């Protein structure tokens, strides 16, 4: 096999067994097998998925050379995984010159400019979240936060990117919000993931029978819901559809289906991604209290007796910032950052072979004794203007770095924000019946709770 080939190069790793590589191995999740892994193996390492062979960096340096530096020449692409579709025109998961098209297309629909016009429609749900929660204190109810976090998340996708305008919390049987919850992210150790990665050569049999990843009941809903949407009706706007098709208009020439796959993409990027990051924060928050009373407090002197968030009034909540990020240095919920590696190099004194998967264990990076104190701990003040100075920004990464980052990291950081404000000024959270005290992380291929999280609301 290739399974000689670390051996070869003299770099160290877990011994892979014939057909599964290392894969046995992930029986405790991606996270705590990279942890291992690091600790026992150093700054470098190798390992095998099925016969694929993956390399994990954690110098700072090379991270950056291969994110930034050499991402157009070298190291431009993820990994291929599974069966795709059309879909292979989504951006995420398109290659090469295909790529770089797509990101230079859609980059205007990401500038901090119309993020801010997007404001106004994301606040509108700001409140509709609100009344929902009320409801449930009021009422003593103990909440499913990835429950309503996950209905405040489709509503803003729904509304800035299609305009589609609903309560999906209260009306779950609506045919867009329907299957439009959709797309939930890949458990790529799950049984199916499993075997393409054993099997990859059955990969193109799947495409021929156009077997897709992705449900081709919810991509044909939506093919034709987008469609349908372009009578043109309009026959203004700020959403991400229309930002979207008014690019084709005056390199370039946006396809009418590949808009539809990023329409896909973006929310299969933001749905579950900004649910599960909002439900972290809240649990940090439930249980670490001076840290929520802090975080409000900050809240109420930047927008006084409740006021309304705003674009420049956001950025301007300084501990708020922090308690997003220390969330995500926890919690990086991409878990490892990939590419692959395309041409034979040397790179910051050592030699990478072609077609060899280059990985970064975010995770582990962000749990790593060398580079955070007491690295288990929920502590915000590691961000605070003293301190933030020490962190390595190839040591964190939970939105990538270089060409290829977090596309949508703006937006992301934006939309958690004034959800949170808008919660905090309302509301507090507390620990309760459930709650799983320490969390206990999922060891699926998902980074999530084993439970979900569960906690009081009191209206302030
Ligand atoms: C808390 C929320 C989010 C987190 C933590 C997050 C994190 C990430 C990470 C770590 C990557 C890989 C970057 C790399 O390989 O260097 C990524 C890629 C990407 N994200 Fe996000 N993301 C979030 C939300 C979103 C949203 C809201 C959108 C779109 C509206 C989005 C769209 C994308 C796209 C399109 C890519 C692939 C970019 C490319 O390949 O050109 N993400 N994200
Ligand atoms: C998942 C696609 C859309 C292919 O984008 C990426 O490659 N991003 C990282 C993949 C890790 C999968 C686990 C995962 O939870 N995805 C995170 C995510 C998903 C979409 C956008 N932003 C972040």
């Amino acid at each position: 096999h290739s399974h000689g080939l670390f051996k070869k190069l003299g770099i160290p790793g877990p011994t892979p067994l014939p057909f599964l590589g290392n894969i046995l191995s992930y029986h405790k999740g991606f996270c705590m097998f990279d942890m291992e892994c690091h600790k026992k193996y150093g700054k470098v390492w190798g390992f095998y998925d099925g016969q694929q062979p993956v390399l994990a960096i954690t110098d700072p340096d090379m991270i950056k050379t291969v994110l930034v530096k050499e991402c157009y020449s070298v190291f431009t692409n993820r990994r291929p995984f599974g069966p795709v579709g059309f879909m292979k025109s989504a951006i995420s998961i398109a290659e090469d010159e295909e790529w770089k098209r797509l990101r230079s297309l859609l980059s205007p629909t990401f500038t901090s400019g119309k993020l801010k016009e997007m404001v106004p429609i994301i606040a509108q749900y700001g409140d509709v979240l609100v009344r929902n929660l009320r409801r449930e204190a009021e009422t003593g109810k103990p909440v499913t936060l990835k429950d309503v976090f996950g209905a405040y998340s489709m509503d803003v996708i729904t509304s800035t990117s299609f305009g589609v305008n609903i309560d999906s919390l209260n009306n779950p049987q609506d045919p867009f919000v329907e299957n439009t919850k959709k797309l939930l992210r890949f458990d790529f150790l799950d049984p199916f993931f499993l075997s393409i990665t054993v099997f990859p050569f059955l990969i193109p049999i799947l495409e021929v029978l156009n077997i897709c990843v992705f449900p081709r009941e919810v991509t044909n809903f939506l093919r034709k819901s987008v469609k349908r949407m372009k009578e043109s009706r309009l026959e203004h706007r700020v959403d991400f559809l229309q930002l979207m098709i008014d690019s084709q208009n005056s390199h370039k020439a946006l396809s009418d289906l590949e808009l539809v796959a990023q329409s896909i993409i973006f929310i299969f990027a933001g749905y579950e991604t900004t649910s599960s990051v909002l439900s972290f924060i809240m649990y940090e928050l439930a249980t670490h209290p001076d840290v929520q009373q802090k975080l409000q407090e900050e809240i109420d002197a930047v927008l006084p007796n409740k006021a309304p968030p705003t674009y420049d009034t956001v950025l301007q909540m300084e501990y708020l910032d922090m308690v997003v990020n220390e969330t995500l240095r926890l919690f990086p919920i991409a878990m490892r950052l990939e590419r692959v590696c395309k041409k034979d190099v040397e790179i910051n004194g050592m030699f990478i072979p072609k077609g060899v998967v280059v990985m970064i264990p975010s995770y582990a990076l962000h749990r790593d004794p060398k580079y955070w104190t007491e690295p288990e701990k929920f502590l915000p003040e590691r961000f605070s203007k003293k301190n933030k100075d020490n962190i390595d920004p190839y040591i964190y990464t939970p939105f990538g770095s270089g060409p290829r980052n977090c596309i949508g990291m703006r937006f992301a950081l934006m939309n958690m924000k004034l959800a949170l404000i808008r919660v905090l000024q309302n509301f507090s959270f507390k620990p309760c019946k459930e709650t799983q005290i320490p969390l206990k992380l999922s060891l699926g291929g998902l980074l999530q709770p084993e439970k979900p999280v569960v906690l009081k609301v009191e209206s302030r």
